[PDB]
């Protein structure tokens, strides 16, 4: 009964869920050696072993998905060649935007093990330190970056200035179809005319690119109950104080700019204001 991938069996005495959970995560590549050769001669079945773990690490506390991710990585440290494939499989899934399984919670772990490899050059560092320097930035539970934007008028405000209970960013860009999506997909949620109504919620649209000819043409399209600007001085992109590598991208904050979901669906905005209101 040899096979590629094992799983290890969980014991029939783990009946509480949790614990089925926690069990699965912790010792679900300890049949695999990463010294080996499967990453050449097995590569569909390995990326499969790992889209199948990115799942799993849903079902146990946040913490505990951290610390296995770690501790996998680690193990890859055995082999170069092993830890740049597992590592380029962690970006593949949990950092690229095209990802539906994309993760910054899950992928900073990587980084963290990536700028701690011992396997890896000082050149081959800049990289997963500059993501993970970017990565803390308006990170899920911390305080978004300030910033000043521009209305169509030229009256300038800061992200800070506005007062309501939730706060929902808006990156976006001109002709964008995936950013025409987003503005139907919001405009399309009961909850977010309601709380915008009852002055609950603010909706703020920030364009962050040079090109404002095309900006001030597609403004028809964004509603008027929106506050919606520019970067004068394209000072998000310049200094990255946001990360732009998916334009459309949302931010949920609460009252204190405490960023609540970091870019979020039109569908998971839609159903936390539910939740919470």
């Amino acid at each position: 009964t040899i096979k590629t991938f094992t799983l290890p069996a969980i014991p029939q005495i783990m009946v509480a869920p949790e614990q089925r959970a926690e069990f699965l995560v912790k010792h679900y590549w300890d049949n695999v050696n990463f010294a080996d050769t499967n990453y050449i001669h097995h590569p569909e079945i390995t990326e499969q072993a790992w889209v199948d773990y990115c799942d799993i690490l849903n079902h146990v506390p946040l913490k505990t998905a951290q610390e296995a991710i770690r501790k996998t990585i680690d193990r890859t440290n055995v082999d170069k060649k092993v830890f740049a494939y597992i590592t380029d499989l962690a970006d593949k899934y949990l950092y690229d935007p095209n990802s539906p399984m994309r993760n910054e919670e899950f992928y900073i772990p990587v980084l963290e093990a990536m700028a701690a490899s011992p396997v890896l050059e000082e050149i081959e560092k800049v990289r997963p330190k500059a993501r993970l320097e970017l990565a803390q930035k308006n990170r899920i539970g911390t305080k978004a970056i300030n910033f000043t934007y521009t209305l169509a008028s030229g009256a300038q405000g800061s992200l800070y200035q506005l007062n309501a209970d939730y706060l929902l960013l808006f990156i976006n860009n001109p002709g964008c179809h995936a950013c025409t999506e987003t503005i139907e997909g919001l405009k399309q949620a009961p909850i977010i005319s309601q709380l915008i109504k009852e002055k609950k919620l603010i909706v703020l649209s920030i364009y962050p690119d040079e090109e404002l000819d095309d900006w001030r043409k597609h403004l028809n399209e964004f509603p008027k109950e929106w506050i919606n600007g520019y970067d004068k001085k394209f000072t998000i992109k310049e200094k990255q104080l946001y990360d732009l590598k998916a334009i459309p991208t949302l931010y949920l904050l609460n009252k204190e700019k405490t960023v609540l979901l970091k870019d979020a669906t039109t569908q998971a905005i839609e159903e936390y204001l539910m939740i919470h209101q």
